[PDB]
């Protein structure tokens, strides 16, 4: 069952063995991935998060972010630790009480403290549209049509040794999959369809790092949604999906009753499908209970290319149709050296006082805000352009902006911008060396919004800045509940921090 929009959510430690290897984890709702939180567009979500964590090897504090939800007027509920709140301490709870006006689509929730989401605190978050303009394109859309793609590690996130390369040990599709080394024939996930029906498959990357080449043998996939944004129908036979991105696609169960491999090839870790790694099963009702015998092509016919996507609605692009044609045109210098990432020369290290609390306490320019050089002000009611030229090691980097979606004026691997009808989304690959992926949005949401690479290891290593949007209006726009005001005193007491 789906839970929400008003629900408790307990965060616990437990052992799990999703690939046959047992390790402790950080779980929401007792499972990996966590249960789906759901409601309808415009609903009030009240997710009362109970931190019941006791194992310090995965951190006993926590904070949860609702990825892709704009949090307008509720910046305090956004979740990034030391940006919008202090963490929740063990044995305490906190009500994330917010609304989702004007949004409907496929989202997710995840820990936003350290690398803790890698240890298991990740799950789907769906905002249904009772009047969905895409409703007639499919018959079935429910918890059974959500497909999560996850990287899973045997080594605990906090225990990844300094100086050694980090790669995963298994790809998990809907929570199950097989280990790349010492592979055992542990159970694979099964997605069941009925011949003749059409399904809204909600594809969610809950990855901490790799991108996946996702396909389903024998089938093609008609994209209708991109990171919460309805798209024109785009038929593809493979989707390269980066960390934290989502797509809805229509799956027409139009092949012979049988079993078909579902494939999710990460860009690192195990290559191929030997022993059933990187795999799940699409099973038609009435098929034999047995593994598929299908193969992939050598070369896919119609891979997703981001410039092929266009909004369903007439969203256009704000600003003027040329580089720098915005009220506040930015170009970020994104770099890596010596184990740390930097943006404009500054590596992100979370501050002691959350940025939002610093603003509410009266710090009103971004040069006043800590960490110094990591907080950049944005003016209100303005068109912002952010160029994100690639080149930094560890690419391709998926960059994500809290509080907003954005027009992708320039995509990876294509030097031509699009000022007419590009897709809008919230997480974008910035591509490869020489690329100039560029985003645009308008500032109508006062508060500090994190901009960061969504490879969690890179975030931890400093690949982030905070956009302090409309500092002057942040306090009036975001009244805070007493429970939020209580978070930093409780956290600092528990941790013996003075501030
Ligand atoms: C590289 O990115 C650019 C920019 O997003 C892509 O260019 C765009 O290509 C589309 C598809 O060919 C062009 O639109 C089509 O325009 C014709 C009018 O000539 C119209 O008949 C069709 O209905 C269709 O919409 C679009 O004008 C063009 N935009 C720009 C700014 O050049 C390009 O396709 C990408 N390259 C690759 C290899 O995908
Ligand atoms: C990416 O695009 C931005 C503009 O959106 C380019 O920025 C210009 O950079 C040059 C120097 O490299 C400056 O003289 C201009 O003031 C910048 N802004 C403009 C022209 O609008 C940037 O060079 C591009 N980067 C790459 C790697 O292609
Ligand atoms: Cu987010
Ligand atoms: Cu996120
Ligand atoms: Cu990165
Ligand atoms: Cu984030």
């Amino acid at each position: 069952a789906q839970i929400g929009p008003v629900t408790d959510l307990h965060i616990t430690n437990a052992n799990i063995s999703p690939d046959g290897f047992s390790r402790p984890a950080v779980l929401a709702g007792g499972t990996f991935p966590g249960p789906t939180i759901a409601g309808n567009t415009g609903d009030n979500f009240q997710i009362t998060v109970f931190n019941d964590l006791t194992d310090p090897s995965m951190l006993t504090d926590t904070s949860i972010h609702w990825h892709g939800l704009f949090q307008k007027g509720t910046n305090w509920a956004d979740g990034p630790a030391f940006v919008t709140q202090c963490p929740i301490i063990t044995g305490q709870s906190f009500d994330y009480n917010f609304n989702v006006p004007g949004q409907a689509g496929t989202f997710w929730y995840h820990s936003h403290l350290s690398t803790q989401y890698c240890d298991g605190l990740r799950g789907p978050f769906v905002v249904y549209d009772p009047n969905d303009p895409n409703a007639s394109l499919y018959d079935v859309d429910d918890d059974t049509t959500i497909i999560t793609l996850a990287d899973w590690y045997h080594t605990l996130a906090q225990q990844e040794p300094i100086g050694a390369a980090i790669t995963a040990d298994a790809t998990l599709i809907n929570g199950l999959g097989r280990s790349f080394t010492n592979t055992t024939a542990s159970p694979l996930s099964v997605i069941t369809v009925q011949s003749g029906k059409r399904y809204r498959m909600r594809l969610v990357s809950i990855s901490c790092d790799p991108n996946y080449l996702f396909s389903i043998d024998g089938h093609d996939m008609t994209i209708i949604e991109v990171d919460g944004v309805n798209s024109q129908q785009l038929t593809v036979d493979q989707i390269q999906i980066f960390a934290a991105q989502r797509y809805s696609f229509v799956l027409n169960a139009n092949q012979p009753v049988g079993n078909y491999w579902i494939r999710a090839q990460p860009n690192s870790g195990g290559q191929g499908f030997d022993g059933g790694i990187n795999s799940a099963i699409l099973r038609y009702e009435g098929a034999t209970v047995e593994d598929p015998t299908t193969t992939a092509p050598t070369t896919f016919s119609n891979p997703l290319v981001e410039t092929d996507l266009h909004p369903l609605a007439d969203l256009g692009v704000p600003g003027q149709p040329f580089r720098g044609g915005a009220d506040d045109p930015l170009v970020l210098n994104l770099a890596f050296a010596n184990g740390r990432f930097s943006i404009d020369g500054v590596s992100f290290v979370p501050p002691t006082v959350p940025v939002l609390l610093q603003i509410l306490s009266g710090a009103q320019n971004a040069q006043d805000l800590l960490p110094a050089g990591s907080v950049i002000s944005l003016p209100s009611n303005s068109v912002i352009e952010v160029a994100l030229p690639a080149g930094a090691a560890g690419g391709p980097h998926p960059f994500h902006l809290h509080g907003h979606n954005f027009a992708v004026v320039q995509s990876a691997n294509n030097a031509t911008p699009n000022y007419v009808n590009p897709i809008w989304r919230d997480t974008v690959s910035i591509g490869g060396t020489g690329d100039n992926v560029t985003i645009r949005f308008t500032t109508n949401n006062p508060g500090p919004w994190f901009l960061h690479c969504h490879i969690d290891w890179h975030l931890e290593a400093g690949f982030a800045i905070v956009f302090a949007e409309d500092i002057p209006d942040t306090a009036s726009a975001n009244p805070v509940p007493q429970a939020w005001s209580d978070l930093c005193p409780a956290y600092d007491q528990a941790h013996n921090i003075s501030a």
